């Protein structure tokens, strides 16, 4: 079977949609774990080294700090665009501060559907080149897989179009919904831009609290993989509750609700009508 090697969860999720049974999958960032500034283990060394097609981020989720993805196919003598797949190529990428200059990327782009549909895209088709006996597999479960994804980005743009404009806010402790806010038309605030270094200072809740009082957001959000203390106090200063606990750089352990790419979306996109809504 062709040996893959996905950089965390959620791509591995995608993949496994995509082939299935029919390829040997390894995942190097476990779930719950932070795919930036990861450091990966002796057997992430080894399956990347035999592995056929590594398929990863990109827009410097991986590369960027400790650059560990950089130097784990620099280790295997893996090439760029023939052993390893950068599945983002194709979105139309965010920028920080929206200043158009490369290592600006802002990696979160799988939080629209629209953006996992092109990872799909992209991982149909580098499968498809390395095991073209499997081809016709690949591109039926495509299909059926984006049809997924479309029928839930449709459906949750309708609802989301219903709510009152003064209401439309997603507040996160980091500002890492941006493609959600562009896709949905949603805007975003948060408490820390992406890439700070001292994350829920007083200055930045203070800041965050004193944009708040001035709209009508009726819920906060706050990520499930980040300490929830910052986002908190922004709640009890402003006096708007946390509705949920939302997902943002991993899919849940299989059994729980959100242990898909698919089902971590649908939650996510569930809670956050839900909460605004209120
Ligand atoms: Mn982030």
């Amino acid at each position: 079977k062709l040996k893959v090697v996905a950089t965390n969860s959620i791509i591995a999720d995608i993949t496994k949609n995509i082939a299935g049974d029919k390829i040997d999958l390894h995942s190097i960032v476990p779930i719950g774990q932070d795919p930036h500034e990861y450091e990966p283990l002796p057997e992430d060394v080894k399956k990347t080294s035999e592995a056929d097609l590594i398929f990863y981020n990109g827009i410097n989720l991986e590369t960027g700090g400790n650059a560990w993805f950089t130097k784990l196919v620099e280790n295997a003598k893996k090439t760029e665009n023939k052993d390893y797949f950068a599945v983002s190529d194709g979105v139309d990428v965010i920028y920080l501060e929206g200043q158009n200059e490369k290592g600006k990327e802002d990696p979160h782009a799988w939080l629209n559907l629209e953006n996992g549909i092109i990872f799909a895209k992209n991982i149909a088709k580098q499968l498809s080149a390395k095991d073209p006996n499997n081809k016709e597999f690949y591109e039926k479960n495509l299909k059926e897989y984006t049809d997924k994804l479309d029928k839930l980005d449709k459906e949750s743009k309708d609802k989301f179009n219903k709510i009152p404009a003064e209401k439309k806010l997603i507040v996160t402790s980091e500002g890492a919904f941006k493609y959600f806010s562009k896709a949905y038309g949603v805007p975003s605030a948060y408490i820390w831009e992406i890439n700070t270094e001292e994350e829920g200072t007083p200055e930045q809740i203070k800041t965050l609290v004193e944009k708040l009082r001035q709209t009508k957001v009726p819920s906060l959000f706050v990520e499930s993989s980040v300490d929830d203390r910052p986002m908190k106090t922004v709640s009890q200063d402003t006096n708007i509750p946390i509705y949920a606990q939302i997902f943002t750089n991993s899919i849940a352990e299989q059994g729980k609700e959100g242990d898909s790419y698919y089902s971590m979306m649908k939650y996510n996109l569930d809670k956050i009508a839900e909460g605004l809504a209120k």
